[PDB]
């Protein structure tokens, strides 16, 4: 049950502020900042985590997306994290991820970078 | 605008079954039900895509996820795709994705699986 | 043992063009030629693959590199394909790939993309 | 010009060691002992890398595959790393893999797992 450590503000490597709500249900809800790339101020999120996760000291595993549009920017872009919560005094989301822009049928081959970001707590 | 075009039942390759509703706000929303792996039946899903994509002939970038837990089983894992959706006769959402375990911090290294799934409306 | 499997000419769903031979002991060389992106003619590979696989069905584990200098030009980066050779009448490489881009410090989050080719030995 | 700042003995995150010869032609040889997974003293490595690389302050593109066979073990497996080289007083190759296993048709979508692995020149 780490409904009460997910929740909260995160920051990664970047300087990127995740700032998210765990619902019961599974549901995560909230808003990206990215210090970097075709973005500016917040963006929408959503994802899911495991609400039930094993007692055996594995972390916990979730997701989300951001597609990136909002009413500043568009960068026809979406980025989806996947990943677990590892709870404790230096709590951190330890993620890879994938952002897919989109292409032209010719150039689809190019159409997503690959990526890993942890989140911590502390900026 | 691709509002109407993803909304609907799209089938992988795996057969796996991927029932979504786009909303106007760019949201995502559904269930998914895989055909391999230590699932079950329907499971929740969420997402975001591009509601204003580009005029040129690119694809609509988007993203979801599934946290691998219903009322029948837990993976204790999520699955996050990233992709575009290709509109026209033979739509497509072409898809990378990442699936993340709960590991212990000795076992992180082997957490995510990575592949890529195309969705068409037709099995 | 595929290293007569292996050896020869592939072709992938892009049009590029895979020239390896197999060694008795594991190695793979040969030349690259990309119907895409920032290239021109062959380059050099290299790599390795499981010359004692699995006698169960399974297929046969392999890698291969190019890196995107040539006489011709440089595009100051390089390929990873990591995959299997599925033996038989249609005969297959399948393959997910990571190309990474040389790029400054700040820019180092969008260095990789990453994508999936599968290989055939007819066009 | 990287060929003496990439020849040497690195080390991960993880503890493993990567023994590599960088060759003026771009070629990368030596041998991997992975800390970690099923593995057990050294096995072959051979890649590529950028010997031309920009003069911008950009790293230097590289990649190399192991397969998990040698006199000891043999793992069905192959892992693909691809990133760049940053030079100076804390030199490191930050890399992203793909390790992929030799599956049956039914298990092939399970087939590769993706992490990301750091190395320097200090343990």
């Amino acid at each position: 049950r780490d409904e009460a450590g997910i929740t909260g503000t995160w920051y990664n490597q970047l300087g990127s502020t995740f700032i998210v709500t765990a619902g019961a249900d599974g549901a995560l809800t909230g808003t990206y900042e990215s210090a970097v790339g075709n973005a500016e101020s917040r963006y929408v999120l959503t994802g899911r985590y495991d609400s039930a996760p094993a007692t055996d000291g594995s972390g916990t595993a979730l997701g989300w997306t951001v597609a990136w549009k909002n009413n500043y920017r568009n960068a026809h872009s979406a980025t989806t994290w996947s990943g677990q919560y590892v709870g404790g005094a230096q709590a951190r989301i330890n993620t890879q991820w994938l952002l897919t822009y989109g292409t032209t049928e010719a150039n689809a081959w190019a159409s997503t970078l690959v990526g890993h970001d942890t989140f911590t707590k502390v900026k």
